[PDB]
């Protein structure tokens, strides 16, 4: 709530992401279902996962250098994994961390590029952690630049890093405050259409047999879905995905945010807009921790800290450190 890029929006953003990670992790890889479960939330018994672990490292690097520093951030990613390897990291990305831990590795972008036979990862790990980029940078141009660079430390495929940019742009727009769902989507579609005109993105999509301009095509499908009668969970998953690939989860999280901007008679009205967004996201199944962490980052930025329920927040491991980091970003980079 309040002004664009307010303290409340910064706090709400990281808290919403933490809630999505911790609450979503219950159902990892799997709606009356979910409603029963969240009743348990009415201390810090819900562990966070790699989503939050990497988001913390990304934010701590930004705060330490008051800028993006690829060497500092890569080493904080690698040291965070060394300290706590069991947070549920992707099977592939652990190879990047182990190469970065070698002090002879002096070009910190090359391990990511070697992944998957030199094509790079298209997993959603670059996007799951990216919200802090949009807290640190107000400009659309800087958000894209550093969403891409931060993502490329582990995700060198355009499918991976453009998913991170798209998620960062969504958080960026949510921090600006009230919007129609149609305007919000149209802004994202315009940005992705511009990025997916790049020859590198066209090649990656072609070689995987995908639609030309894959994120753009899925954002167009979101627009159609938002106009469709009686949309079911199966239909959402069939059109957008609920998977570990960035292209099968970042649009899905954005859809969850946009859909839940209005009340849903199937979710009890006692839940606020942030809560109903998280509940709806988790009800899609699949990679629930990451889809919920990304939808929650967007919704938290949009609705603000006043919609973060204390009962839910205080169930989450590290919620106080998360909140302090949000306040530090607002001080150091928003210069409040
Ligand atoms: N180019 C590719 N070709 C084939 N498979 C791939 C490719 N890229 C990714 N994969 C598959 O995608 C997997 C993960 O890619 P990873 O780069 O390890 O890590 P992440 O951080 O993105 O993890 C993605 C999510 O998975 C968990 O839920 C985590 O919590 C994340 O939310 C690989 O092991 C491959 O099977
Ligand atoms: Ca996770
Ligand atoms: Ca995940």
């Amino acid at each position: 709530a309040g002004a664009a890029r307010s303290l409340s929006r910064f706090r709400g953003c990281l808290a919403g992401a933490l809630l999505g990670d911790c609450v979503g992790s219950f159902y990892e890889a799997h709606l009356t279902s979910v409603l029963r479960h969240v009743q348990s939330l009415e201390t810090e018994a819900l562990y966070y996962t790699d989503d939050t672990a990497m988001a913390r490292a990304l934010v701590q690097s930004l705060l330490a250098k008051e800028a993006f520093d690829e060497v500092d951030m890569a080493h904080r990613f690698a040291q965070e994994y060394k300290k706590d390897p069991d947070r549920g990291y992707g099977a592939g990305v652990v190879t990047v961390f182990k190469k970065l831990l070698n002090p002879k590795c002096r070009d910190v972008f090359e391990p990511a590029r070697a992944q998957f036979n030199g094509k790079g990862s298209y997993g959603n790990g670059g996007a799951m952690r990216v919200a802090g980029i949009s807290l640190a940078y107000s400009s659309v141009q800087d958000v894209q630049k550093f969403a891409r660079l931060s993502a490329q430390l582990t995700h060198a495929s355009s499918l991976g890093y453009n998913g991170a940019i798209l998620q960062a742009l969504a958080v960026h727009l949510a921090l600006q405050g009230e919007s129609s769902s149609e305007h919000f989507l149209k802004q994202l579609l315009g940005h992705m259409e511009d990025l997916e005109g790049d020859a590198q993105s066209v090649l990656d999509a072609r070689e995987l047999g995908m639609e030309e301009r894959p994120y753009s095509s899925r954002l167009k499908k979101i627009g159609e879905l938002l106009d469709q009668a009686s949309v079911t969970r199966e239909e959402v998953v069939s059109e957008l995905g609920n998977g570990i690939a960035a292209f099968e989860s970042v649009p899905t999280a954005i859809y969850c945010f946009l859909r839940c901007m209005e009340p849903d008679p199937e979710i009890p009205s006692a839940f606020n807009s942030l809560q109903r967004t998280l509940i709806y996201s988790i009800s899609l199944g699949g990679d629930t921790d990451t889809i919920a962490t990304m939808a929650g980052a967007i919704a938290g930025a949009y609705y603000g800290m006043d919609q973060v329920p204390e009962s839910w927040q205080q169930s989450c491991e590290g919620y106080e450190e998360t909140d302090i980091l949000a306040q530090s970003l607002h001080r150091v980079f928003q210069k409040s």
